[PDB]
This record gives structure tokens, sequence and C-alpha cells, in this order.
């Protein structure tokens, strides 16, 4: 004897998207240090995480983007 809820279909427990997406966008635009923000980002924050723009942010900058 269980409740059961055969009136719906619910979900699992999941995050607000996972990563389904890999295209082809070919560049040398720091994707290491862009990706690697990123993911501090993504726990944390920008907030929380602005060693990780500042070390990046540099890495962008000697580009010519707008830092």
């Amino acid at each position: 004897g269980s409740f059961t809820m055969p009136g719906l279909v619910d979900s699992n427990p999941a995050p607000p998207e996972s990563q389904e997406k890999k295209p082809l966008k070919p560049c040398c635009a720091c994707p290491e240090t862009k990706k690697a923000r990123d993911a501090c980002i993504i726990e944390k924050g920008e907030e929380h995480c602005g060693h990780l723009i500042e070390a990046h942010k540099e890495c962008m900058r000697a580009l010519g983007f707008k830092i």
C-alpha cells in the first residue's frame, strides 16, 4: 500500500535546462577563460566569481574587447 500519482506525469529533479547544444562556432576568442568563467558563475554568481571575471577579463581586453 503506497499513495501513487496516476493523474499526471510529474518530472525528475533537474537544472534550469541541461547542456544539450554543441554547435560549430570556430574562432580563437579565449575559450579556456570564458568557458572556465561561466562554470563558477553557474554555481555561485558573477558577484562570487569576479576573480573569475578579472582573470579572464584580461584575456578578452587583449583582443580589443571592451573591458
